[PDB]
Order: structure tokens, then sequence, then C-alpha cells
């Protein structure tokens, strides 16, 4: 599924994610736009042999198992494959686990390098929330 921009906020905001250890609705939203343009079927494989997987491009080297990263923890203890489904409620959660493990979002790249420090606000703008 391809979300909407203000379908995602609210179905995020329904699964708790607003100021979630801090961090406001629009970084989630910003997050998910630049790591999977919206759609909760992305791939994209590492240099190292992992694979990221779904909406939050969630990796397979310490967060699920895919069958074929050798030597990976499986810590959000599910398949990767269950972090594409249009049912965004398992990668929610481990993003939960994610977000609390001591870097906050600095976890995700492409947050770090392109809402860091912006004006986050603007992704929910407009949305009846
Ligand atoms: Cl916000
Ligand atoms: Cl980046
Ligand atoms: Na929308
Ligand atoms: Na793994």
């Amino acid at each position: 599924k391809v979300f909407g921009r203000c379908e995602l906020a609210a179905a995020m905001k329904r699964h708790g994610l607003d100021n979630y250890r801090g961090y406001s609705l629009g970084n989630w939203v910003c997050a998910a736009k630049f790591e999977s343009n919206f759609n909760t079927q992305a791939t994209n494989r590492n240099t190292d042999g992992s694979t990221d997987y779904g909406i939050l491009q969630i990796n397979s080297r310490w967060w699920c198992n895919d069958g074929r990263t050798p030597g990976s923890r499986n810590l959000c203890n599910i398949p990767c494959s269950a972090l594409l489904s249009s049912d965004i409620t398992a990668s929610v959660n481990c993003a939960k686990k994610i977000v609390s493990d001591g870097n906050g979002m600095n976890a995700w790249v492409a947050w770090r390098n392109r809402c860091k420090g912006t004006d986050v606000q603007a992704w929910i703008r407009g949305c009846r929330l």
C-alpha cells in the first residue's frame, strides 16, 4: 500500500507514535517519506548483505529475520516480511523498540540527513487529526 500523507499521519497517531519518546508526529511522517516514499512494500539491500524492509526501512541485521542475513539478531521477534503489510502495526511496534535503544531517531539515516532540524510540522499541516 502507498499511503497518503494525512492518511499515514492518522494511522501513526492511532498507533501511539505522536510524541513517542518526545518525537512529534511530523518527524515520523518525514522519516517515512524519505525512507520509503510512503510505500509499505519497499525493500533495499545493503552492502553488508542485510536488507531494509517496509515503510520505515527496518534492517535485518538487528531487528527482523529474513533467513538470509547470517549472524543477525531478530530483536523485534518478527519475520521481515511482516513489515511489508498494508497494516503498519508491526512496523510501528518495532520502530518503538528502535527509537528507545539509546540513539533516538538518529537510527534512521534519512531522518538525520533530511528531517532533523527542519520544519517537520509541515508534514502534518492541513490534516484532520
Ligand atoms: Cl510535528
Ligand atoms: Cl540520507
Ligand atoms: Na491522505
Ligand atoms: Na536478522
